[PDB]
Parts: C-alpha cells; structure tokens; sequence
RNA sequence: GUUAAGUUAGAAAGGGCGCACGGUGGAUGCCUUGGCACUAGGAGCCGAUGAAGGACGGGACGAACACCGAUAUGCUUCGGG
C-alpha cells in the first residue's frame, strides 16, 4: 500500500487519514475493553497503517529540505 | 510306691553370628550444553548532532528472559532466498 500512500498529496495523508485510523483504533480498543471484539487482528494491523504513514510524511519533509 | 544319682537341656521376655529380601543416600562408570592455553589474520577508541551505564514502558490472554521506544514483539529502501 506503500505506493498508493505516496500517490497521494500531503495534506490527505494526514487529514482525514492518519485521523481516521487513530480514532478507529481508539473505538476498537474500547470494544475489547468492553469485551466483544472477535477478531483481535485488526488492533496490529491498524498500528502498523499509522507507522507507515507517519514514516512517509517524514521522508517527504526531510527530503524537502 | 520310697531313696540316691546323673542328663542332653529345653523353653527365649529379648539378644549374637551366617544367609535371603527391601528402604534411605548420591560415590563410581559412560556422556556434554560450558570452560583453559595458544596459532594465523583484522581492528585498536566512543561523546553537546548528547556517550558508557541505567529507570519506566510496549503482545489478544499473567509474572520473568530476549527484542524494541508513544511509528514501541516494530517502519521504509536496496540485494539474497
């Protein structure tokens, strides 16, 4: 997903992107907190989206200067 | 029936010697995951762009070891498989 993450222009990959996940992940935790969740994977798979993002966003920025 | 005399003893409350069968306890034999002494090549410094060394944390489900820092049992890119 690395190549779609870098198609698209900066501002999108955090608005509305890296916020959506971060309250997703909140909602699900708040689930298996509560104690029905089934699927336990997504908890993993979710952190690992954000990392990627981030990371992306910081390559571009230190390549811009 | 009465005198007189001899006797292995022979019993064993328990004990000694020999034999048979067990229990505790880890010597001996066999075996290495760890060490000891060297040889031939390399490398002989790290740090304010925050060191050596640590505290606290991170997993779906406890404590501990190993691994990693709010991007936390991991993230990109280039190669091997």
């Amino acid at each position: 997903m690395k190549a779609n993450e870098i198609r698209d222009l900066t501002t999108a990959e955090i608005e509305q992107k890296v916020k959506s996940l971060k309250e997703e992940l909140f909602n699900l935790r708040f689930q298996l907190a509560t104690g029905q969740l089934e699927n336990t994977a997504r908890i993993r798979e979710v952190r690992k989206a954000i990392a990627r993002m981030k990371t992306v966003i910081r390559e571009r920025e230190i390549a811009a200067n």
